[PDB]
């Protein structure tokens, strides 16, 4: 027998966030964060088990820019990872932080579900000109030789939107296009912190969006079948999460990577199918 090799891992180090997206599948269930020593040790355990790429997620990572900055630097300088990535809502990213940590960040991804403010307000992404923020982040990325990535959630409300003029200007190297996903115990009812049900779309509606946009090299479509089990999910206590099966392991800090990963389903075929291995190191 052999355990799977956790080549590319998402560490959701916080569940705290400053926005209220109605579909969110990683909700504010707790404010617990690991101490920096513990986080470093778990990231080291992952590296030692074959991790090559780390994505810092949440929650909103830039609620904790000093902590994030320290783990980013550690991952590149001390663990020598191939790829250090972050996904952010963009609101709290500041230029001087990007300048300070750019040498250690391969990829910075920003979420944008719409270029229409009223749509952002409706979906819970909030008010204000978030397009000028996205453009600003992209500019900071390009100035500081970080690869700029865009993540978009496709829902019942926005699936007819045409983003091509923006894609042709921003030119992200990688553009995730997610079908909105229901996750049991996260966003699946009126009792969870979010109720994503009103956002769901059919395969046909998802294709409306995909067909308009799939000509871009950057375009990466992820229908539900390609998100359900294709990621490695490490939570705020460094436990693995199985979001498809609604399971949670013991912390890697207590039982190690291999024992924890045995408990979760990671569909490597789906991982490969969606292009989960790619040129993730900056050039
Ligand atoms: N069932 C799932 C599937 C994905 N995710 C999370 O959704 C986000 C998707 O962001 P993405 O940019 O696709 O993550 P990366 O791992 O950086 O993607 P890639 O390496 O393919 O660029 C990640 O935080 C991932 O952990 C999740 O919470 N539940
Ligand atoms: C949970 S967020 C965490 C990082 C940051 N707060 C942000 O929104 O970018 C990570 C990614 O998951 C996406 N996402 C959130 N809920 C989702 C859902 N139900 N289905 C699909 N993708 C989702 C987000 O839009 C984002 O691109
Ligand atoms: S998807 Fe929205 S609510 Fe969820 S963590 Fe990101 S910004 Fe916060
Ligand atoms: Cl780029």
């Amino acid at each position: 027998s052999m355990g799977q090799i956790p080549v590319s891992v998402n560490y959701f180090f916080t569940r705290k966030c400053n926005k209220s997206c109605g579909f969110c599948f990683h909700t504010a269930k707790t404010s617990h964060m690991e101490d920096i020593s513990r986080a470093k040790r778990g990231l080291q355990l992952l590296q030692r088990a074959g991790m090559k790429k780390i994505n810092f997620a949440g929650g909103e990572p830039f609620l904790y820019p000093k902590f994030l900055g320290e783990l980013v630097d550690f991952c590149k300088e001390d663990l020598h990872l191939e790829s250090v990535s972050i996904i952010t809502n963009g609101s709290l990213v500041r230029e001087e932080w990007v300048r300070k940590h750019a040498k250690n960040i391969d990829i910075l991804a920003c979420s944008c579900d719409s270029f229409d403010e009223n749509m952002n307000i409706e979906i819970g992404r909030g008010t204000g000109n978030q397009v000028e923020i996205l453009y600003r982040i992209a500019k900071w990325c390009r100035k500081n030789e970080i690869k700029f990535k865009l993540n978009t959630v496709v829902t019942r409300l926005n699936y007819e939107e045409d983003m091509n003029e923006h894609i042709d200007t921003l030119q992200p190297f990688r553009w995730k296009v997610f079908q909105v996903l229901i996750v049991e115990g996260e966003n699946d009812s009126e009792k969870t912190l979010r109720d994503a049900r009103r956002f769901t779309i059919s395969d046909k509606q998802f294709e409306v969006f995909c067909s308009k946009h799939r000509h871009h090299k950057s375009f990466v479509a992820e229908p539900n079948r390609l998100m359900a089990s294709s990621y490695l999910l490490v939570d705020e206590y460094m436990r693995f999460i199985d979001k498809d099966g609604n399971k949670l392991t013991k912390s890697i800090l207590d039982v190690g990577v291999e024992a924890a990963m045995k408990e979760i389903k990671w569909d490597v075929d789906a991982f490969q199918e969606r292009g989960g291995v790619y040129e993730w190191t900056k050039e």
